[PDB]
């Protein structure tokens, strides 16, 4: 939550996109 988006490492690099709420 807030106005932010870290990801998780997903496997490590899908483009740079990651998944997360916030």
């Amino acid at each position: 939550c807030g106005c932010m988006r870290v990801t998780y490492p997903d496997g490590q690099k899908p483009g740079q996109s990651d998944v997360e709420k916030d």
